[PDB]
């Protein structure tokens, strides 16, 4: 058998498919070693073209989607024709199972739900709360324990409110499964040690999907040269998305107005 099979596991090689990835699912992978590539891969395969998963992206999908051949093609379809009823576009749907593809995994009425549950936990318009997840569509695919968690934190623990957390959420919605501790410690830091408040880090909450090691070191350095101003009232103002966002030569140079060898100098003190 793995002479007949091995023209279609070169076809699936070629795809890009990792079947070392495959076979950490040891009965996706007994099935695949058992398909042949033109009469159980290729319906399959012109499914995920018809929603928009391009022959260079089938690899990647596959990949990471064990389960596809294990599906019923004819649930796929309903599958995403319910998307359809709900407003997603084509191009939605295509955008949605690339990022997300275990989205076709899950059935009609557990979509229903998850997408009810955004809508009612967050509280956006009918139409923020497609596009949130169109903007990360593996909020649908997984755990939604981290989202409850998550919005009990900003509010209780970090003390935003309602309103502030619908407009961080909405920009970065990773934000709604980010780690609990590295948000802590984010939050912490920007401000109780650079004493920025809430207002403040609700405009900017990039702050929360910039890794912290970098604000750290930018801040201190500022505050070592006495150019730690972040209170927009007053002069020599430094925004957060520029202290996050600009390249280390341009901070030094315009910011920090220091060289980047004194940058490195400093940085070994830390």
């Amino acid at each position: 058998d793995y002479v007949d099979h091995s023209e279609t596991l070169q076809k699936l090689v070629l795809l890009g498919v990792d079947l070392s990835k495959i076979e950490k699912h040891p009965e996706a992978a007994n099935l695949l070693l058992r398909l042949d590539f033109e009469k159980d891969i290729k319906q399959m395969l012109l499914f995920l073209k018809d929603v928009g998963i391009e022959d260079n992206q089938l690899g990647a999908f596959l990949t990471k989607n064990h389960a596809i051949f294990s599906e019923d093609l004819e649930n796929l379809k309903t599958r995403v024709a319910y998307l359809h009823s709900k407003n997603f576009s084509k191009a939605d749907v295509a955008q949605m199972v690339r990022k997300a593809p275990f989205l076709l995994n899950f059935s009609v009425e557990r979509l229903d739900n998850r997408l009810g549950f955004f809508q009612k936990e967050l509280e956006l318009s009918v139409k923020k709360t497609r596009d949130l997840v169109v903007r990360l569509p593996r909020l649908l695919t997984g755990s939604l324990e981290p989202v409850k968690e998550n919005m009990k934190v900003y509010r209780l623990e970090l003390g935003f409110k309602h309103n502030e957390i619908q407009h961080m959420i909405t920009r970065i919605p990773k934000m709604l499964t980010a780690n609990k501790m590295k948000l802590t410690e984010t939050f912490d830091f920007v401000h109780n040690v650079m004493s920025i408040p809430h207002h403040i880090i609700v405009k900017f909450p990039q702050v929360f999907n910039t890794r912290l090691f970098k604000v750290k070191e930018r801040h201190l350095f500022l505050t070592y040269l006495g150019r730690a101003q972040y209170d927009p009232a007053k002069p020599n103002y430094i925004s957060l998305d520029k202290l996050v966002s600009i390249p280390d030569e341009i901070f030094c140079e315009e910011i920090a107005k220091a060289s980047v060898q004194d940058f490195e100098k400093f940085l070994k003190t830390l």
